[PDB]
């Protein structure tokens, strides 16, 4: 998911 990808997870921290 988004959170399992670095440059999202920093992106969009919401969806973690």
């Amino acid at each position: 998911g988004c959170c399992s990808h670095p440059a999202c997870s920093r992106r969009r921290a919401r969806s973690c």
